[PDB]
């Protein structure tokens, strides 16, 4: 049985590898029984529709960002929020650990198994004229992802959101439609975004991490053992898929400074002091409230 799988991601991408090793590790541990393909590029469609696909099982497996999943399961909320984690290291530590299991379980009565969590760096800002300062950012029309988070986030730092697939950011900016959009290197790089908006300002304002996901009605289906191996192979895959991305991070960010984009080191406090009503907004659950005091003492 050959299982599909969707990401946005084009097909060398970090996550696409990584979960083509996933498959590699379950066809070698079942013999041939299991194995997964990948469609990159948005071939199956955005993330909001694959979710849907997953949901009703028309798609078997998903590589998507939590800060779309929230859509969904709201204790992806939690790791999408801004200036949560200190750094890279934070983020690891707390994905990997209990903290990252009890989220990653919060998506199975939604029809999703979550298995795993891949790295996604910081999300920067970047538009066709230079923001220096958060200032600059008001009345920008900036694209975000198809979830209200980062709707009411763009309210807060005084810019105009524009919710639309990943797909369609580069026509954006190059028609007009939108002045700006925010993102990792990785992505500013691979979907040419650097292109048509060549100034990239280090605002770091969410570290959103990836899930990889699989439809509760095809994981029932499996054995006991299967369900086992479908696990261990997925989180096996996060130190592989971490491998690629931390290079990626450097040779993207090297590319684009060398295709001329300017590089802007900004003052990040009132970014955060505005988008702190979010917290209060977008957690209202107990639990999970608990779970941000100990995800900012940890
Ligand atoms: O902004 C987006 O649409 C994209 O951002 C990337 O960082 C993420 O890897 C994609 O899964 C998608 O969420
Ligand atoms: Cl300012
Ligand atoms: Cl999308």
């Amino acid at each position: 049985r050959q299982y599909r799988s969707a990401d946005v991601q084009p097909a060398d991408y970090p996550t696409v590898k990584a979960v083509q090793s996933m498959s590699d590790e379950l066809n070698k541990e079942t013999n041939g029984k299991i194995s997964i393909k990948v469609f990159p590029n948005s071939q199956l469609g955005s993330e909001k529709d694959t979710i849907e696909q997953v949901k009703l099982g028309a798609l078997d497996f998903i590589r998507i960002n939590s800060g779309t999943l929230n859509t969904v399961c709201p204790a992806m909320t939690v790791p999408v929020l801004p200036f949560l984690f200190r750094d890279k290291a934070h983020m690891r530590a707390v994905l990997d650990g209990p903290i990252g299991d009890e989220i990653l379980a919060d998506c199975a009565s939604h029809g999703l198994v979550g298995l795993a969590f891949y790295d996604s760096g910081a999300r920067s800002f970047y538009a066709t004229t230079p923001i220096r300062k958060l200032e600059d950012l008001k009345g920008k029309k900036i694209r975000v992802q198809q979830s209200d988070i980062w709707v009411s986030m763009m309210k807060l730092l005084g810019a105009n959101a524009t919710p639309m697939p990943a797909g369609e950011v580069f026509t954006g900016l190059k028609s007009g439609l939108i002045d700006g959009a925010e993102n990792n290197w990785p992505s500013y790089d691979n979907f040419h975004h650097y292109e048509a908006a060549k100034n990239y300002s280090l605002s770091e304002h969410s570290m959103a991490p990836e899930v990889l996901l699989i439809s509760k009605r095809v994981f029932d289906s499996f054995t006991p053992e299967e369900q086992v191996q479908v696990r261990k192979a997925a989180k096996n895959s996060v130190g592989y898929m971490r491998q690629l991305w931390d290079a990626m991070e450097i040779s993207s960010r090297e590319k684009v400074e060398k295709a001329g984009v300017e590089v802007i080191t900004i003052d990040k406090a009132p970014f955060q002091a505005a988008v702190q009503p979010l917290y209060d907004q977008f957690v209202t659950d107990p639990k999970l409230k608990d779970m941000i005091t100990r995800i900012k003492a940890a």
